[PDB]
């Protein structure tokens, strides 16, 4: 008769690639067990599959082995099947479900393409990497694009693994202009490769508010690019970040405002007015305007000139302010003896609250 | 306006996955061409599709590029499209039809499985590989199976690409026994990969005739597995391969006999009668039934399976036994077992499958 099912299949010493499996000989049927075979089942493999062991062949005197060539960051089950001179026997009950350790991703997106859209846009699309190839939590993409002939890259960090496209809207885009495009990958453990550079064609003044207490709030008229006073005569400076969100939606009623964030650079604004447009003087005031973020959050596009590097960081256990992530980006470039050239927020966790930062470091003169 | 169609499209340096394309600029319609795109059409692609180049960026002053990631042994047509500030231009006239060079097949059969059958049988199935993925002429399969837990493979060569099935029939098969199965691919350019190993459970006396001149012909009774005399009691030994075929059919009126082949080893048969009703060692003739099924060969450790198909050769069983035996001797090994491939006539074949093992 064939051997009975082995018992107590346990997993120890689990890594990103390997696993140590141990078991106990089941009820053999009057013929000594001559070989052991290991099988594994994951949410991605269709049923039970054979796995490669070291040593390659397991005999009856052996009760532990190393399974190799596994996929990092995958939930695994294991079972053992014993063999006789008669033949293969009943498989063992599965082991406890275990997840291999994380690793840097190795597969860049396939089918990097794009095109279309409305005027002054660049639509970049790609195939989303499935879960079985992300190799760890915090999987994201890095989209890079630049016009033909130029050296400086334009890059942005896309933190959602399911996002299949990025749209770049800026008046620097020419009608049906060719761009070199490449999409990379990363996770918590580090950065992965980029896809090959391919060609994507283009298609064929930002909402801000500025405040100075004692004066009527100012806002950016998106049509003429000029700073304008409060449409009403009463709205002075605002205390809370939620109130800044309300004022953004009040001044831009035809926009879907979902968040706010401080601008990275101050601006000098003359012609502030008091309540009721009384005592309008010409005294300038340097303030930091709040950007009224529209619709679903999209990371900023950063310029990465030659010899500069693009860095980014995100911490799911931290919900911090714009000033916090600026200090993070500024200090990080200092540790490498470089200057901070451009940065943006990642992963909003609240009104003007974020869990990460993207930034560019550059050398000095 | 958009650019005009490029001219002077030429395709050179054709490999199995590579082709060098070059072209000439048309009229830019007073707006300079800023990019070029290469497109291809095949019997399998849905119309014209963009193809990858190296580099995959082609500016307006480049007039040659290297197309990559092509499918080996496929007819390709190429065309070039220019672009400018207005948009994509008129596509060029397509180039001449060219076929990529052959290469080993890369895609093993998916959906390998099996199960069922009669007693002492192991049924193995898989999804056949379409012509698009065969990468050359002479595409075929290698079916390997072994009892679960063992290491030594039993392999057979399947020459027809459209064949999705192989039944292994042997007394050593136990009822409803687990087996490890994998199916591989190959073509005239070489061997391809094997599929993932899958478990296939088995299910819940070969027809042949032997002759000895001066005595009545004998034949194997499939029910009891014993050699029996000529039922008619008149037929003596036969001198033609075609006449042996008719006697196989006469002995088995209920089976579709399509070919005959010499058995690889002799047998010992007793109870020889004369016309009208002492052992003798003779080489029996196998009565092949139905479509041709290649023999199952054992491939022990350190031994290699080799198969050869000559579409310009139609030879006999002895000729392929010699080819197999000389092929191993050239490899400093011995011929262990063999079987015929590709019938081209009555007891005539176009190839052989065999195993070479070390002298030890």
């Amino acid at each position: 008769g064939s051997p009975g099912p082995p018992e107590h299949v346990r997993v120890d010493e689990i890594t990103d690639t390997t696993a140590q499996i141990s078991w106990q000989e089941g009820t053999d049927n009057h013929s000594p067990v001559t070989a052991y075979t290991i099988q594994a089942r994951t949410p991605f493999s269709v049923g039970w599959q054979r796995v490669t062991t070291v040593p390659d062949v397991i005999d009856g005197n052996t009760f532990t082995t190393t399974v190799v060539d596994l996929n990092p960051w995958v939930e695994y089950e294991f079972r053992v099947v014993a063999s006789n001179k008669i033949g293969g026997g009943e498989p063992s009950l599965p082991s406890e479900k275990v997840r291999t350790e994380e690793a840097v991703p190795e597969i860049p997106p396939a089918e990097v393409s794009g095109g279309g859209g409305s005027r002054s846009e660049l639509v970049i699309t790609w195939d989303p990497i499935p879960e079985e190839l992300q190799n760890g939590e915090g999987f994201g993409y890095v989209v890079a694009f630049r016009p033909f002939g130029t050296t400086t890259w334009i890059q942005t960090v896309v933190t959602s693994p399911d996002t299949p496209r990025y749209v770049f809207r800026n008046e620097s885009i020419l009608p049906f202009s060719p761009y070199e495009v490449k999409v990379g990958v990363y996770n918590n453990k580090g950065e992965g490769p980029f896809s090959s550079i391919t060609t994507v064609f283009s298609a064929e003044a930002e909402p801000q508010i500025a405040m100075f207490c004692g004066k009527l709030n100012m806002h950016m008229n998106v049509q003429n690019g000029k700073w304008e006073s409060d449409p009403s005569g009463t709205k002075t400076c605002i205390d809370t970040k939620e109130g800044i969100l309300q004022y953004c939606q009040e001044v831009y009623p035809e926009l879907q405002i979902t968040n706010v964030v401080e601008a990275n650079q101050p601006v000098t604004i003359q012609n502030w007015c008091k309540r009721g447009w009384k005592q309008c003087n010409g005294h300038p005031h340097i303030v930091v305007p709040y950007r009224c973020l529209v619709g679903e959050f999209v990371s900023d596009a950063l310029l990465v000139p030659d010899k500069c590097k693009l860095l980014h960081q995100e911490r799911m256990d931290v919900c911090e302010t714009h000033l916090h992530w600026h200090t993070v980006a500024k200090e990080s470039c200092s540790e490498k003896s470089m200057n901070l050239h451009d940065y943006g927020m990642l992963l909003p966790c609240g009104i003007d609250k974020f869990r990460g930062v993207e930034f560019v470091c550059c050398p000095l003169a």
